[PDB]
């Protein structure tokens, strides 16, 4: 009920910023929409970006808590070896998957917020996100660049955004695409059917020679 | 001025469906932005869906025309070989790069837009789509099946939408990415440098063993 009131404004608000966009959702459209008054949006939140902040936090929090103990996990196995791209990348799936459901589409409109978060220029999100989950992304990046051959970092950089492009993508639409894949090869294929398809065309993109010449 | 007032309109209708999607873009919005009058959109369009696909004709019209006319040229060729992935993925963004600028944003509110297609699955864009380049497209698409190892056609499917995902986010991010590089490695890289950097990821990708087993 005060987790309610926080989950009722966090419910609202991530729905409209994944349909409407951030500059075109208003708190006032956010309280109406949750049912709130706008004093309970300003108690536990007091600013739009604050808002955007904690609903990027309802899902990473979460994820970034579990990927940690999982890296601590695997990295404590007496006979630990290194993790290749595919270890890596499979983890990442598999930590997206054990995430606990809520809307049931919350991979999607995560990665339609992350898009967003790009196309608007959500500065405030991105120093917000270091701040908070800085440390296991750091970590997690470096075994990434370690488990890939020797690359210019302004290339890692620019392929580690085509993965998460190519995924935010996918997942973003993955209403239309599971419906075209539906309508055009008669099948039905699943959320996580598509993101284990990401793994082998990810590891081979990232092992791939330099374009920098 | 017939010309113009049509430009006018497909001026304001294609930055407003970028900034605010589909769905949240009226007519008359449009027509006040454009500064013409209602009975001008319904002329010229007639309708939301005929103006949707008309922003999308206006980048796909030339791009199509000229990579028709680049293929028939290279097929033409006397000692012509068949194209490799690298050929074909270069060939596209060679293209992209020779359509007439008209924003200067062109590519990243193309891919803006085509992503908002698939998030808000604008089906009817689909099927106009196919209807008037589904020709060149389908010929282009058979020399990727051809230059790429065989694989299950689902899964060729995705990995032509993962590719495609990778370069729509990239471009509509592309001044959040291109901002984050120069903060973080003091770099500017230029938009076609990214598109090229693309080619040996996607290539790469392209060609990995199945994940389907």
């Amino acid at each position: 009920a005060q987790s309610e009131t926080v989950e009722r404004i966090l419910d609202a608000a991530e729905q409209l910023f994944a349909e409407k966009g951030f500059a075109e959702t208003s708190l006032r459209l956010i309280t109406s929409k949750a049912g709130v008054n706008l004093a309970a949006v300003n108690y536990h939140f007091g600013s739009k970006k604050a808002l955007i902040q904690a609903v990027f936090s309802r899902f990473l929090g979460p994820f970034c808590a579990s990927l940690e103990k999982e890296l601590d996990r695997r990295q404590a196995k007496p006979e630990a070896q290194h993790a290749t791209l595919e270890d890596l990348l499979h983890l990442l799936v598999s930590q997206a998957m054990a995430v606990k459901p809520r809307s049931g589409n919350d991979l999607s409109i995560f990665m339609r917020l992350l898009g967003l978060a790009f196309s608007q220029s959500q500065g405030h999100l991105r120093k917000y996100l270091e701040e908070v989950y800085g440390k296991v992304f750091r970590r997690y990046m470096l075994l990434v660049n370690e488990a890939a051959p020797k690359l210019p970092p302004i290339e890692l950089f620019w392929r580690v955004h085509f993965m998460l492009g190519a995924a935010a993508f996918s997942m973003s639409g993955i209403k239309a695409l599971r419906a075209m894949a539906e309508t055009d090869f008669g099948v039905n294929t699943s959320t996580e059917q598509v993101m284990h398809l990401m793994v082998p065309f990810f590891a081979a993109g990232m092992r791939a020679e330099s374009g920098i010449d």
